């Protein structure tokens, strides 16, 4: 045995296991259930505390991934199949994983928290990159990461029902977060210095805890990677939510609520999978069917009107967005794009595109967003047009959205951090026109480069220990910037005023005024007047 | 005659003139001021098309210029060279139908081509007398034979009631068009060319280039064209039908008068003065850079709008100049837009700037009107007076002049013309408009004709050379259709404006730069936006 691996939470002891990381050991706490398996009549339920087991549950590995659509574009693809399950799906999956620098720090440590992005579809704290061991012998962090369910296992709703609310998905991440509050000690973690941080569906789900109030009493600061709960596609209304899903009932053979949602649990989960995608309003890209709900429960109102009106004063907030947000998802349904070729497209190709880029735009809207973003020196030339449609996508999902929650959150009283970042990793293996693609970024923050065995360049490494420190500096402080080391450059806080936000690449820090400012004005101001009359 | 110049003695169709040695720079020019081209459209003939003066008999005097079209007389700045150099500088009359010849001393040996400018005033005044127009220059410097016409501006040049016999509308562009008729017949007794004749003008002027190369009739009387910060298409040089009826009802009301014969015989009572003190009550909103009464689609003149002529027309054989100055809407604010004024920085609130483009965009909805904020707002700085005040002000000139340009240039090029196109960015350095105004609307006219050359004017002696280097690219364009000098490589070429490469140069006191893209983005949202906007 060894008394560094072994701890007591409130459900009983658990035997971690020691790990090695490049400059030393931590201690990994993988596979700790925080509920009850939500299987059988629990499926689409709200989750339920895990009871109390007997004797030392063994947490040396992880547990399964949370039942969820497998992709299949590109079989053998290094670019796809890592952010594919690496372990066994199954319903039964609220499990947790916590890193810690080994021995077990002496003193109270700022704990990390990630939620995994995946468009709330897909996803898992078992993935490589999501690897906490870096951070944790590194930076002296502690580590926490949980599984919650996708698809329509975690978000189907019939709204107002009792046995299928919505937003359960969001209730296993809370559940997890309470789990924290309760057992983090034990492990040498600081419950009253919690940081949540996560990417894109993660980054909209760590916005929606900030949005809920039950949610606000378990964490103190929060990151959000290129994701916002506020924008396009984080959240459904009642009314849409009830339609998707009554009609994935039909096309599964079910049938009154209870009728709909008994029959719904009967069917095997593979089926509900095989019909997750057939429920979504039109022909789109970056749209996904199960998401999370406006219920008036979890969320009290659209994330729009939260974070109009809402009082942000004691919240220090980390955003940002990667250089090329949309490039990603072209090849997923937008006619002429491909990761095998340059994927130059014509200008008949780009109004299409945007059709399906801005799947809930009006004609005349979509007419609007093609004017905009040609360039009227080069309006057929093949390249502008590709790198416009990759923007279109980019701006309207994510850093649109995010400029608009970055000037929401400072206006209101919280203390914001921007950036962009803009570093390539020498290991991609997308093709080059996608750029900095959607997710990127993760690698770096988690630290992968520091692994020999990785391949990564020499300046790529010394990146990585550099944006560790950003977020764990963040994490300590409210404040990126290193305490102590007296000339940077300084990461200035963003605001409406000023709104700056820095580059993040192998260059030094450099700021930079106005996130988008123009293009975010034509998405943030003037659309939304459009279709409100047209 | 026996004692006379008799090189100042000359025939033309109508009869004997005695014109007048005038001294320029470096030497003697020869102008014949004042001849009559029509018969004065006085009394019953108020709101006719103009009838071809008749013969006299004797030596005509033509010595010094005529009357001006009666016309508005701007007051909004007593006493101030910015304004007063645009006003009537002859008596005011409905007796203005004359022209006025510039040929070089002695006339020409061969045919030279001819130069005849058309003159702006937002189609409500103006005159081929002013300062600015004083074609001595080109005749002297560049062997020109330069040719200026007045025509009827205001109501008594183009008040219609459409379909009428006695108030067809268009007639100050037919009083142009006689003009051109003229110098075809009788050019060639000065000296001048009538096979090369480059029409060339200036705002309304400009528009009035287009407009005669949109009008049939007009086409077998000039060969190439200058269009200089003004286009016949765009929102404020044509009035429909309808409006245009509007318009002169409103007016006939306004003055005490009522069936359009009643109407009009009613208004031909009417003093002239009484005419001009209403001009102004007719406009549909508040509004700058609008006008009363402009040129009207009457389906004869204009057998269709601007637009659809220069989107379906056939350019084959066109060369045309086109251009605008650095700063085309700042002249316009003071005159109308709460917040600006010559006399003090101008620096202005957002919320003036909100109210300002519904004065500069007048026709413009609700919706519109946020589109164009929204597209103007500079984001870094939504608040910044400095920033505001000069986005004013290029709202209005973009909307008025460099978008309905660009558009021009665009059709044109795309449709068999060989175009050539800039940017005037030179200020004078005798500007007596505030420095916030830029290179004002209209202030590049005095360089095009070549005051500069005059040493009593003040000008510098960089300015002169930039004047000289001008006067060389008109008149070479009216004699090739090409502004380049030929027997010169080193200059760096002026090429042709084609919708591919969109290339125009700035003309300033640096060496010709060529430059892409006329205001690519910014057009595209006025000229191709804007109009979908409102098909909804
Ligand atoms: C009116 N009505 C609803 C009846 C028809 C209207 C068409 C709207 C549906 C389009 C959804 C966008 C394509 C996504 N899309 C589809 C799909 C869904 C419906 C129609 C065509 C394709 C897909 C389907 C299956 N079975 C399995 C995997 C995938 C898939 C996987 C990943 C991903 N990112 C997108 C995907
Ligand atoms: C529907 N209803 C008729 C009831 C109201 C609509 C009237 C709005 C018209 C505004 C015209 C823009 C200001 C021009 N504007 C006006 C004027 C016209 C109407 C109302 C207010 C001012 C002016 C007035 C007089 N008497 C004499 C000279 C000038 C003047 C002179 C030069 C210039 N460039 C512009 C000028
Ligand atoms: C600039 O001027 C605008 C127009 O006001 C006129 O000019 C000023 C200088 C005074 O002489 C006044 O009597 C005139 O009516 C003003 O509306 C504007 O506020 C002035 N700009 C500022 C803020 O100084
Ligand atoms: C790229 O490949 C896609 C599908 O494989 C095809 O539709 C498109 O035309 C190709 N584009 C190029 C660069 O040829
Ligand atoms: C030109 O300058 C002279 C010398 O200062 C002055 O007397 C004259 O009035 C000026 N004329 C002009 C055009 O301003
Ligand atoms: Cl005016
Ligand atoms: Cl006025």
């Amino acid at each position: 045995e060894d008394p560094q691996l072994l701890v007591r939470v409130r459900g009983g002891q658990l035997r971690g296991i020691r790990l090695k990381a490049p400059g030393g050991p931590v201690s990994a706490f993988l596979g700790i259930p925080f509920a009850e398996p939500p299987v059988g009549s629990r499926r689409f339920m709200p989750p339920e505390p895990k009871r109390p087991w007997s004797g030392v549950l063994d947490a040396t590995t992880f547990q399964n991934v949370c039942y969820q659509y497998v992709d299949t574009l590109y079989p053998g693809f290094e670019g796809t199949e890592m952010w594919n399950p690496n372990r066994e799906l199954s319903e039964d999956c609220l499990y947790l994983n916590v890193w810690t620098p080994y021995p077990r720090p002496a003193s109270p440590t700022p704990v990390l928290i990630w939620i995994y992005g995946g468009g709330f579809y897909s996803g898992a704290a078992s993935l490589d990159v999501y690897d906490g061991r870096f951070l944790a012998q590194v930076e002296g962090a502690v580590l926490v990461s949980m599984n919650y369910r996708v698809g329509t296992f975690g978000f189907l709703a019939l709204p107002g029902s009792r046995e299928a609310p919505g937003n359960v998905g969001l209730l296993d991440q809370r559940l997890a977060l309470q789990w924290v509050q309760e057992n983090i000690a034990a492990f040498g973690g600081d419950p009253m210095s919690v940081t949540l941080f996560g990417e894109s569906a993660g980054a909209a789900s760590v916005g929606m805890h900030i949005l809920s109030l039950p949610s606000r009493s378990l964490f103190h600061r929060a990151v959000l990677q290129s994701g916002t709960p506020n924008g396009p596609w984080a959240t459904v209304s009642a009314g849409e939510a009830r339609r998707r899903a009554t009609l994935l009932a039909r096309l599964v053979g079910c049938p009154n609520d209870t009728e709909l949602i008994a029959c719904l649990r009967t069917r095997p989960a593979q089926d509900l999978v095989d019909h997750e995608w057939h429920v979504l309003p039109q022909e789109s890209i970056f749209r996904f069917s199960f998401v999370p709900v406006v219920d008036g429960d979890f969320l009290s109102d659209t994330p729009e009107a939260l974070i109009n009106t809402g009082d942000f004063q004691d919240l220090q907030v980390l955003v940002g967005v990667v250089k090329d947000e949309g490039s990603y998802f072209l090849v997923y349904g937008v006619p002429g794009f491909s990761k095998d070729n340059e994927s130059l497209i014509s200008r008949a190709q780009f109004l299409a595109g945007v059709r399906i880029g801005v799947p809930q735009a009006s004609d005349l809207a979509a007419e609007a967003v093609v004017l905009h973003y040609t360039d009227w020196l080069h309006p057929e030339d093949p390249t502008h047009l590709r790198d416009a449609m990759s923007a279109v996508v980019g701006d309207h999902n994510v850093v649109c959205p995010v400029a608009q929650l970055a000037g929401r959150l400072a206006a209101q009283g919280a203390r914001v951090y921007a950036y962009i970042f803009e570093h390539r990793a020498s290991t991609l293996t997308w093709p080059l026109w996608m750029g900095v693609p959607h997710g990127y970024e993760i690698e770096f923050i988690f630290g992968l480069p520091l692994d020999p065995s990785l391949n990564y360049t020499t300046e790529e490494r010394i990146f990585a220990q550099r944006l560790m420190k950003y977020w764990t500096n963040f994490a300590r402080t409210g404040d990126p910037n290193d305490p102590r080391d007296s000339k940077s450059p300084q990461w200035p806080p963003y605001t409406t005023a000023a709104q700056q936000y820095v580059s993040l690449n192998l260059k030094p820090l450099e700021v930079r005024r106005g996130l988008r400012a123009q293009t975010c004005a034509f998405w943030n101001r003037f659309l939304p007047k459009l279709l409100s009359a047209t």
